[PDB]
């Protein structure tokens, strides 16, 4: 019981940092926009 | 105490995900402000 909730709180915390990771590429490239 | 904790961390996640969710849209929309 405890391996698949660890599991599955790090799926979740896997899609966090991937949602993050695109997040702060749009950003930059809006940031490149704004500066352009 | 731990499956309390488990699903404790499991919703704190979700939360923190649907809140970085909503800051990048209400950014995006006051980037798009921001070329208008």
């Amino acid at each position: 019981s405890h391996s698949a909730a660890l599991e599955e709180i790090t799926k979740l915390v896997e899609k966090s940092i991937s949602v993050v990771e695109k997040t702060r590429k749009q950003m930059n490239k809006r940031f490149d926009e704004v500066m352009k």
